[PDB]
């Protein structure tokens, strides 16, 4: 249903144009090392806090990728910029990746609760598992994907730290 | 159907968040005025092409407002920036206004073309008129929306720039 679209429109939107170059940036930044691929969470509760330092302590906000632009829809210079964060696990540096949630999520959720777009609070869980399976099965032949995208679902004591770290060994 | 999804994106995700913050970067970029109201082109045949300069040689890129940032979803200072454009008629300047394309028609064309989408290329022209109508009724009742916006939707000789100045003068 709503999920659908969102998961098209978040691989249209920015996936498909982002992950091409997106080696570029990371190999430009190296120049401790970036990993190559794009963290993607997509939490099934729907919930996206703004912040990535708050769903998790041993998360660390490390430095922006160099930016990218691209002239969108009649918007000169429309760029896109990613977050690189560095995972403790004790008090040790334990990884460090491009690691960033799925807007589309946080969307499903702040529309949910408004009345004029219909949709239920209840559908939230089932919507989430249909934009994470929608958009795997895109990226299951995207060419834009050339190995360099990693989605990590995940529900709900909990480490989100350790979620992404297991996904980073591998 | 598909399109009211996309609707609510493009509102809960840009709308809801730069209308707003909107006046104050104009009022700062003018300190001829700029227009106080971002003016959206619905296009209905879903052609955003994205060199704005393209489908109206009378649509002059200007410059581009103070960007505005917000961390969104663990992407710290994520930028949101809009292009002034002013419009020519009978090579003068008759206007100038923040103009920008409805990404998301876009996306609903982009959506198309694709196979495992399972989208239509008939259904283009219903689900962008849904997306205005959705997005019409959003706006609506819109708080974010104090009168700073202007939806202007058209099908096709034309003139887009007579189109986006028509509705400046009101
Ligand atoms: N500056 C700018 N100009 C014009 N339009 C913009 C915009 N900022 C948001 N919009 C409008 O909002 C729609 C939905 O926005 P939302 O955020 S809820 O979801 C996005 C998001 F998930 C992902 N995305 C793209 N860029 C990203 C960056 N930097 N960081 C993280 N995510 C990114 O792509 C989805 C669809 O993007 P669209 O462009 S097809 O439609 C977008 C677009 F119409």
């Amino acid at each position: 249903n709503v999920a659908h679209g969102l998961a098209w429109s978040y691989y249209i939107g920015y996936l498909r144009l982002i992950l091409p170059e997106l080696q570029a940036r990371i190999r430009t930044y190296n120049q401790g090392a970036v990993s190559q691929r794009l963290y993607i969470l997509l939490p099934l509760d729907c919930g996206v806090p703004d912040n990535l330092s708050m769903a998790d302590p041993n998360i660390r906000f490390l430095d922006k990728l160099p930016q990218q632009t691209g002239d969108r829809a009649g918007i000169k210079d429309r760029v896109y910029s990613n977050s690189i964060y560095e995972l403790l696990e004790n008090g040790q540096r334990a990884g460090t990746c491009v690691l960033e949630y799925a807007t589309p999520l946080q969307t499903l959720f702040a529309m949910s609760q408004y009345s004029q777009a219909g949709f239920s609070r209840e559908d939230r869980l089932e919507q989430a598992k249909l934009f994470c399976r929608t958009l795997e099965d895109i990226l299951a032949d995207a060419p834009e994907s050339q190995n360099n995208c990693r989605l990590i679902a995940y529900q709900e004591s909990f480490s989100l730290s350790q979620e992404v770290l297991r996904h980073l060994r591998q």
